[PDB]
């Protein structure tokens, strides 16, 4: 569900996206840069920290998710290194959005999900990114 | 975009992280492996990445070295040494699937190199500038 997801919104918004995102996977920071260079685009970042791969991700993927502004603390851990100092954890949607994404058969990150259902495993860079995302938006 | 579909070596303590996405033909992906081999305390993510292309025989050669019962041993014994597994043999594998990811990436040259905070660099670097830039790309 959209509510468990940190929601980006850039200029107005208006094209859709959802990733699956683990915080330490560079790929998935790799996406966020590229994010970084688009506009009018809403991004939902659903946390699937993969433990197995990246030991601490769980925890980092909590304590982003429960920041004031959990929007800015993902942005700004993704695209700048900047990690919250005094970061603590409250009740979270982290567990279920991770089982989510392994019970849809996500089995690597980032994984891209489109407004018209269909699925991209990996990044893309800009410009394709966001012809690839505009293209999804219906069908 | 899985570490799981990466050859891994780990020198020494394995401390720094970072992945290439490398062709077995690739004389300058060749070159970045002699660099690693002088250096320590870090951890090699390799993607197979052939380039069919440019080096008809790369492709069978990274499906060899994946299916090796050490893959690790494999890739670096034969980047490294010239040593190849001659009659190794191929069984499913993730290569197709990691040249389509680089593609899909925008990455064209290898050895293409991805840091930890998500920068990436086109081609080599001679140790000890290699050693540098990893340690300054461990973070943003």
């Amino acid at each position: 569900s959209l509510d468990k997801a940190i929601k980006e919104v850039r200029g107005n918004g208006k094209l859709k996206v959802a990733v699956f995102s683990d915080p330490d996977c560079p790929f998935c920071k790799r996406l966020e840069h590229e994010f970084e260079k688009m506009t009018d685009v809403t991004v939902y970042s659903f946390m699937m920290p993969i433990a197995g791969l990246h030991p601490d991700a769980a925890r980092k993927a909590q304590i982003l998710w429960c920041q004031p502004d959990r929007a800015k603390a993902w942005t700004d851990w993704m695209r700048k290194g900047k990690f919250p100092v005094g970061g603590s954890i409250c009740d979270n949607p982290v567990a279920e959005t991770t089982s989510l994404g392994e019970q849809f058969g996500f089995n690597g990150t980032p994984t891209l999900v489109f407004p018209n259902g269909r699925t991209q495993s990996g990044y893309s860079p800009m410009p394709q990114l966001e012809e690839i995302i505009r293209k999804n938006q219906q069908e």
